[PDB]
């Protein structure tokens, strides 16, 4: 695999979003992944609608949490593969209450056919991401509240509680790291991103790595 990859530099990653006071991280993780996969399938970079999952994916629990894999399955199994544009289905859960699903008045922005579940192995996740693009992951982010930058080297790695998006890595740096997109505005971390040390399963990053497939 390449020594280093950063999908942001290819133009493949949308702007950092803001989940607000809702536990909808899982939806931002899944949607961010789809956004990138859709672009990498040869389509214009498009902001897609977390609110569609938060409100309409009843396998998951909206502002009380969810799984990215369930989101990918819901899109395929319950919405004919379709993901609406953010423009047509704006986020409406920032205060912590997700409104009822609305099926009308939205515009399809992307489609997916399925999803893959990646090995629990940082090297194999990196090799896959180098070729196929950004990957949704679950992490322990309990220690992330105060992060303002730098490579995180002592992440509390005890329980999965957050969903984020791997967009790159760097194996050659003095402390090798993952490059991770979060959903807590650009005011958090490194313009909304975090780097965590790579190779020691920091924050349990290898446990639940997956990606949508665009056909
Ligand atoms: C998003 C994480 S968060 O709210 O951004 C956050 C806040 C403080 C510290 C760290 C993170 C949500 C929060 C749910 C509960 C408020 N997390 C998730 O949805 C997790 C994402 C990865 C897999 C596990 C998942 C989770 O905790 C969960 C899934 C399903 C159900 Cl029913 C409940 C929880």
């Amino acid at each position: 695999a390449p020594a280093a990859v950063d999908w942001r530099a290819r133009g493949a990653v949308t702007a950092v979003k803001d989940q607000g006071q809702c536990g909808s991280c899982w939806a931002f993780s899944a949607i961010g992944n789809v956004e990138c996969q859709w672009f990498l399938a040869g389509h214009p970079l498009t902001n897609l609608a977390e609110q569609m999952l938060v409100s309409c994916d009843k396998t998951d629990s909206g502002c009380s949490g969810g799984l990215m894999n369930n989101a990918f399955e819901w899109i395929v199994q319950e919405n004919n593969g379709a993901v609406y544009t953010e423009d047509s289905y704006p986020y409406a859960s920032g205060e912590g209450i997700s409104p009822p699903c609305t099926t009308s008045g939205h515009t399809v922005g992307a489609t997916i056919t399925g999803h893959v579940e990646l090995p629990q192995d940082e090297a194999q996740i990196a090799a896959w991401l180098a070729v196929n693009g950004p990957v949704a992951v679950a992490v322990d982010a309990s220690s992330w509240m105060t992060y303002t930058g730098g490579v995180m080297t002592s992440c509390v790695s005890e329980q999965l509680d957050h969903g984020v998006l791997l967009v790159g890595y760097n194996d050659g740096a003095a402390v090798p790291y993952w490059i991770i997109k979060n959903s807590w505005t650009t005011q958090w971390g490194e313009e909304g991103y975090i780097r965590i040390a790579k190779g020691s399963n920091q924050c349990l990053v290898k446990e639940e790595a997956s990606s949508a497939v665009v056909g």
